[PDB]
């Protein structure tokens, strides 16, 4: 549960995104200015809570702000963001100021949280006023299907949404269901919100084969580059400029549900397209078709995409997760979150899929099967 999000629990969470900024301006980080740059997130998100407040301008409208159902998950996850990026200087010391350590890769991954917070807050709260009850799904096959399972509701409970989401497009493991939150819980805080729904079925329409669509596009397809600037796209192709054709294509987080496709020209430029609210696989079977579109990542071989018009591993699932904050997670269930270690073994899952486990005579550990000799409660940072 979350607490009401009053005035003076906003103004705890300034005060927290103050120390962030305040660590991140340290000279010895060499913060680079490109998307997502905290140091422009984080004030923006102070300039947005403010006109929020601004809006509910008197105490009635304050206490119907501070008991919003999203109001309050926004405002309980960007407290726990802003401390958790604390605590990720406090325990990460030296190694912070080392460009390639895991621990910038850390603040990499919490940058673009923040980034996705603030794009949904003002998608959420347009103009400082509430809404989420009116947000407009742009797909309406897809709209059909929060309205079925969630009404009107803006935030949903990833455990809800994932069973939901079953009962129209199946999701066959607990490492596909892992991906697959890690792809549209952008925020990572637990919930799925209507804009992150809106996101996530722009991306992958049409929504008949959504999941087809994803696990193509984005899990397996080798142009697909993840979130990355415009400067990282020409980085990534800059190798095979004297390979016409060569392509990748990216998420962006300051164009949040589009695609941005790279590929270099026949005099090798490197260009961009921004596809015009159709599926990715037309564009780039389209593409394909005129020249354009013929090596994804420079490689010789493009996968035939016209299946699409009318498979995984559990490995290519688990290096598609890596840039993602799921180590917490049960693996088994995709639903909870480890809550207890095996040992000698250590493997760590949630306490109601070992003791299924268990009462299954299922020999040993679920995961490696050697005898458990005894086990312990554990919390799991998406960092450890
Ligand atoms: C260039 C770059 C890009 C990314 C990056 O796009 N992060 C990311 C974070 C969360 C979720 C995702 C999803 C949507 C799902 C899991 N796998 C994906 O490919 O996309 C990506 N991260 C980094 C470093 C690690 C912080 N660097
Ligand atoms: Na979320
Ligand atoms: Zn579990
Ligand atoms: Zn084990």
């Amino acid at each position: 549960k979350q607490a009401a999000a009053d005035r003076r629990t906003v103004e705890k969470t300034w005060k927290l995104m103050d120390k962030v900024v305040r660590l991140c301006q340290n000279p010895k980080l060499q913060l680079k200015n490109s998307p997502p740059y905290i140091l422009d997130i984080l004030p923006d998100t102070y300039q947005h809570l403010r006109l929020i407040l601004s809006k509910y301008d008197d105490n009635q409208k304050l206490a119907q702000l501070s008991e919003n159902e999203y109001f309050k998950i926004y405002i309980d996850s960007l407290m726990k963001k802003s401390k958790r990026a604390i605590r990720l200087f406090k325990e990460g010391k030296e190694r912070m100021y080392e460009e390639q350590s895991q621990d910038r890769r850390n603040l990499t991954k919490l940058s673009l949280i923040f980034s996705h917070m603030l794009a949904e807050i003002k998608a959420i709260f347009p103009n400082g006023q509430f809404q989420g009850d009116n947000f407009r799904i742009t797909k309406a096959d897809a709209a059909e299907f929060w309205r079925k399972f969630f009404g009107d509701k803006t935030i949903v409970p990833w455990k809800v949404f994932r069973q939901c989401l079953h009962e129209v497009h199946q999701i066959s493991s607990g490492l596909e269901a892992m991906a697959l939150k890690s792809t549209i819980d952008l925020t990572c805080n637990d919930y799925i919100s209507v804009f992150e729904f809106d996101i996530f079925t722009r991306l992958f329409q049409p929504w008949g084969s959504i999941l087809r669509n994803w696990n193509f596009l984005a899990v397996t397809h080798p142009g697909y580059m993840a979130f990355l600037t415009y400067d990282e796209v020409k980085a990534r192709l800059q190798k095979y400029s004297t390979k016409p054709g060569s392509y990748i294509f990216r998420l962006s987080c300051t164009r949040l549900g589009q695609w941005a496709i790279g590929y270099v020209t026949g005099d090798g430029n490197i260009l961009q397209t921004i596809p015009h609210n159709k599926p990715l696989f037309q564009a780039l079977i389209d593409g394909s078709r005129e020249g354009f579109y013929l090596y994804p990542d420079g490689r010789s071989y493009n996968p035939d995409l016209t299946g699409l018009c009318e498979k995984v591993t559990q490995e290519q699932y688990e290096l598609y997760c890596e840039m993602g904050s799921t180590f917490q997670l049960c693996k088994i269930c995709a639903e909870n979150d480890k809550d207890v270690k095996i040992e000698p073994c250590g493997h760590l899952m949630c306490t109601s899929c070992l003791t299924a486990w268990q009462e299954s005579d299922g020999q040993g550990c679920p995961f490696c099967r050697c005898e458990i000799k005894g086990t312990e409660p554990i919390i799991v940072d998406p960092f450890d």
